[PDB]
């Protein structure tokens, strides 16, 4: 029985995915914050 399987689950599901994980890691990159150079490191 052979059909469209493309309506069912999307693809475009996927990419938003996606979309939504890299805007977790900015959120996580300002978190980080630049180390300053003052420091020196060991």
């Amino acid at each position: 029985s052979a059909d469209d399987d493309n309506f069912l689950v999307p693809i475009a599901v996927g990419a938003a995915l996606a979309g939504v994980l890299i805007l977790v890691l900015l959120a996580y990159f300002i978190g980080l914050k630049h180390h300053h150079a003052g420091y020196e490191q060991f």
